[PDB]
């Protein structure tokens, strides 16, 4: 039927099958959570570089990283909140990027993932209204379990 679950403590450590990362369109993960899966996931983060070279990172799309059948995690799916880190974030970014995740999300059969609150940390977007968004976005997924991480 679908679950959508607030939780604190530290997403990276979620029993997950996907963990949502927040990134920029530059290639750089210099703070907050990007920096933190950074350090956990490096080969995720240099196939992010690659990526970002290319021009392949945008906002709207969800950037997936495999880490392998065996893997758990399995996906990090990099989510842009941002463009340049310079920029705050936008509800917009959130939206667009709710929607290819939603897409995802069915297409690789996930069937538990993690969420931090995007966009309202280094981005400055309300929290209230990023929650709902995600509440409306996620919680309509049937068999998939969801984690979002609230700040305080
Ligand atoms: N381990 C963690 N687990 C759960 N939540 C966390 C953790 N670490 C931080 N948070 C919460 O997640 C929020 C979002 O983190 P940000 O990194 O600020 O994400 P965002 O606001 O989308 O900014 C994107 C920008 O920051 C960098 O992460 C990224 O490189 C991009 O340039 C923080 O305000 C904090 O409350
Ligand atoms: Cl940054």
């Amino acid at each position: 039927g679908g679950m959508l679950r607030f939780v604190r403590g530290n997403l990276l450590e979620a029993p997950v099958e996907a963990l949502v990362n927040t990134v920029n369109t530059v290639g750089v993960m210099g703070k907050g959570v990007a920096l933190q899966f950074k350090r956990a996931f490096p080969d995720n983060y240099q196939a992010y570089v690659k990526a970002c070279e290319r021009g392949q990172v945008q906002i709207g799309r969800i950037f997936v990283y495999d880490r392998g059948p065996l893997a758990q995690p399995r996906y990090i799916f990099n989510f842009p909140t941002k463009k340049h880190w310079r920029h705050p974030s936008r509800m917009e970014y959130v939206e667009e990027g709710l929607k290819d995740l939603v897409c995802r999300i069915q297409e690789l059969r996930v069937r538990s993932i993690a969420l931090p609150p995007l966009g309202a940390g280094n981005g400055g977007l309300p929290w209230p209204e990023v929650k709902q968004r995600i509440q409306e976005a996620l919680e309509a997924l049937e068999g998939v379990e969801v984690w979002v991480y609230e700040p305080v």
